[PDB]
């Protein structure tokens, strides 16, 4: 259902403290707990991500990443949005799709 069927809430808690002034993906997969979860797992947050049901994660959803995970954290910039997408976008589509994610997370 919701992220905290996923993750525990004190772990999101302290990943979106740490990052508030700036986010890198890596790091909030681990301390998230992201990281340590099973594939299908990671499909249900991908499937969590992707509000409007297009099979990707496009920029204007990786922008809102951090509300996945608690609905006041703040948007990602520029910057941030970039990154993500270039360390997971593997086949230059310009968007994420589920396998990529997957992928991401733990490699
Ligand atoms: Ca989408
Ligand atoms: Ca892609």
């Amino acid at each position: 259902g919701s992220i905290t069927t996923v993750l525990n809430a004190t772990d999101i808690a302290k990943a979106l403290a740490q990052c508030a002034g700036s986010f890198n993906h890596k790091t909030f997969f681990v301390t998230s707990g992201l990281t340590n979860k099973s594939d299908a797992n990671l499909a249900k947050v991908f499937d969590i991500l992707d509000q409007d049901r297009s099979g990707f994660i496009e920029v204007d959803e990786l922008k809102l990443f951090l509300q996945n995970f608690s609905a006041t954290a703040r948007e990602l910039d520029e910057t941030e949005t970039n990154a993500f997408l270039a360390a997971g976008d593997s086949d230059h589509d310009g968007k994420i799709g589920v396998d990529e994610f997957k992928a991401m997370v733990k490699a």
